Formats: C-alpha cells, structure tokens, sequence
C-alpha cells in the first residue's frame, strides 16, 4: 500500500522527476509483472491511488486476489529494480514527446552543454536537445552555459530518451523572429505568406494585408527599419528583405526579383517555369552574387526563373527550333510548338511530360518516349562535349614551361 509512496517519492527526490511521470512508471511495472503471471490471455488492466498508494490490478475487469497481489508487488518493489527505473524513463520520454511535438516550428530556449564540430547539445531544462550541423548558421559561436534559442525541427522517440532536433537555419526560425519583433505580425494585422532562406546570408519575405489601404512592407518597416535589422543581427547579421505578397505572378515575381528591375514576365506552366526578360545592365543585379537572388527569388514565388534578355532570347528560340528539328520524328511544326511553350534546351525537352508531348505533336506513346531518348541523349552529350572543352582549355596549362 504506502510501500508504492516510499518508492515514488524516492524516485522523485533523485532522478528529479514529477511523481505523475513515476506514477505512470511503476504501474507499467506492476503490468509488466501482471502479464508474465496471468499471460496475455486476459485483459489487464492496473491503477494506482495517488493519495493513498494501494495499487488496483484487475484481469478481465475481475480483481485479483491479495495473494497473488502480493507477490507482483513483492517481485517489483525488490531489487533485481533498474526495470522499473527503466519504465519511468519511458514514461517520462513518452510525456517529453507529447508536449515538444507540438511544438514543431515554434522557438525554445536552453542552454548549451556540450559542444562538438558534428553537434550542440541545448538544455532546455525538461530534457537535452542536439542541434546538429545542417540546422545551424555558418560560423556562429555557442559556448557551454550560454542561452541560445532555436526552433524544433522534429521530435522522435527511439531509445528510452526523448530526442528533439533543433534548428537555427529553418525558415520558420525567421518567421518566429518577425513574429516577436514586429507588432503588427503578432497582432495579426501583417500576414507572413511566404518565406526564402539562406540561413545566415540572406531571406526573403513576403507579406500582405487584409485592408487594401495599408502598406503592407511600410509596415513591417516601420520608421528606420530597426526591427527588421534587430531579427538579422540575431541570425548573425542575415539579410532580410521584405517583399509585397501578390496573387499575381505579373506582381509577386518582380517584387520577388527586386533590387533588379523586370521588363517582361512569361509563364511556362508545362516547364513549372517563369521567363523573366531583364535588360543587360540589370542582369547581373537580378541573378545574384552566386545567383542567390534569382534562387531565392525562386523558393519565395514557387516557380522556376530564368533570366536572360530579350535579344539572347530571340537567339535562343531561333537555335532551339534547328536543334529539336535535328530529331528523327519532330516536324518544323512541332519544333516551333515546344519553343512557344518554353522549351528551349535538350533537357527542357527530356523532362517535359509524356502524355502532354502526344497531345501536342499527335504522337503515340512510343513516338513519345522515342522523343525523350534523343533529349536524354543529346542533353548528356552536350554536357560531356561542354566539360571535354572545358578540360583541353585545362590543358593550356603547358603554357608555364
């Protein structure tokens, strides 16, 4: 009877664990024991009072008798002993696993303790988080007994320990940051639609407004800016562009490609690509330093953008329509039909979807799939050609002696 409250409260005191997470855990001991006695032919079912300790095991929904009761509670409470220890331990980590779920895209405080090259372990005070080297921003420094902060990025349990995967490169971690800066995000006035990330470089934010009259940028700006700028220093001096949200792509793309100016922008549906006609001064402005503009640009809008010019355009549609016109069963027609719709390349063209290159050309399916193989081939040979190029232009290197 109050041989269970010695027993939890004894646990309580050392492992420093709620006596409802120990509860759980001796029970689960006692049904452990309940079922290597009675087998799994019945129904088993065990409870124990909180205030009063008397555990109540019943088979079949039938209590049992004091004596077999009493050696289960005998063959537990005994030190043979760690078993139990190892139920409350699953018990806790099944508790830890409810709770931190939840809790998924929403940012947790801790401290860190350990800290390797491959991870860093974060205590968060309930149980210890790893947070590992792709979730992390490049260069940062944490040290042991230091408050850090971060988003759960996944919540598995595995061993009898709980493990939480942080992040500091997820783009919910800016989000939540926004969130907390500005006021009128978490006062739900300013909505986040859309989020691009290179974790400690650059994100690129989209936001909109339920009033047609508010400025939904000007907002989030608000008089120097300073919030904006406050969220980047906590990523490390991360950029942080804030972008008007629009259902329109002939919108939301350009505002997308911004600082670059955009002069046309053509959709591509079967490619899932948006053409972008950009002048040559803002070609380069509009790709980026290692193309992160165009990329980001990419993730925040949802499509795939190309840039280029208008006159390497009319170039590119000229040599497009002689290159698919050198494959066996492509008409000039058909050749000018895959160029109006946007392909341009080989490997366009080997990707393009089956049943829609039949409609098109009123092919069947092994003209179609014939069609492909060329694609596949001469997408392969160009790039081989390409690097052959490139590595006699590497042989240049006899020019030393």
């Amino acid at each position: 009877g109050n041989e269970v409250l010695r027993i939890v409260d004894s646990i309580h005191r050392d492992k420093s664990i709620d006596k409802e997470i120990v509860f759980e855990g001796v029970e689960q001991a006692i049904l452990s024991a309940a079922r290597k006695h009675f087998g799994e032919e019945e129904v088993i079912e065990v409870h124990i009072d909180r205030t009063s300790g008397q555990p109540m095991v019943k088979t079949n929904g039938r209590e049992i008798d004091r004596d077999e009761l009493g050696d289960i509670l005998g063959r537990i409470s005994a030190q043979t002993k760690q078993v139990m220890i190892q139920k409350i331990r699953e018990a806790e980590r099944d508790t830890l696993f409810d709770e931190y779920a939840q809790l998924r895209g929403q940012i947790v405080s801790g401290t860190v303790t350990r800290n390797e090259g491959s991870a860093i372990t974060v205590n968060i005070g309930k149980a210890e988080a790893i947070l590992p080297r792709s979730e992390m921003i490049p260069g940062e420094s944490h040290r042991p007994n230091e408050r850090i902060r971060a988003v759960v990025l996944e919540v598995k349990k595995m061993g009898p320990r709980v493990r939480v995967v942080l992040s500091r490169a997820h783009p919910d971690f800016v989000r939540r940051l926004l969130e907390l800066e500005i006021p009128e995000v978490n006062e739900r006035i300013i909505e986040i639609r859309s989020l691009a990330r290179e974790a400690g470089y650059r994100t690129k934010v989209a936001v909109s407004c339920a009033d047609s009259n508010i400025d939904p940028v000007g907002a989030c700006v608000g008089v120097r800016g300073a919030r904006i700028r406050n969220v980047g220093e906590e990523l490390g001096g991360e950029r942080i562009e804030v972008v008007r949200w629009n259902d329109s792509l002939q919108v939301l793309v350009p505002n997308a490609m911004q600082p670059s100016e955009v002069e046309d922008v053509i959709l591509c549906p079967m490619l899932g690509r948006v053409l972008v006609l950009v002048r040559d001064d803002q070609l380069s402005l509009a790709i980026g330093k290692r193309g992160q503009n165009v990329r980001l640009a990419s993730k925040l809008v949802g499509w795939d953008i190309d840039v280029m010019t208008r006159e390497e355009l009319d170039q590119q549609l000229d040599q497009a329509v002689v290159a698919y016109s050198q494959i066996p069963g492509v008409s000039e027609e058909l050749a000018e039909g895959l160029v109006s719709q946007g392909f341009l390349s080989f490997e366009d063209l080997s990707v393009i979807e089956p049943d829609e290159l039949m409609e098109m050309g009123s092919l069947t399916q092994e003209q179609a799939d014939v069609i492909v193989e060329y694609a596949e081939r001469e997408s392969e040979r160009i790039e081989k050609e390409q690097d052959l190029r490139r590595a006699t232009e590497k042989a240049e290197r006899q020019s030393q002696e």
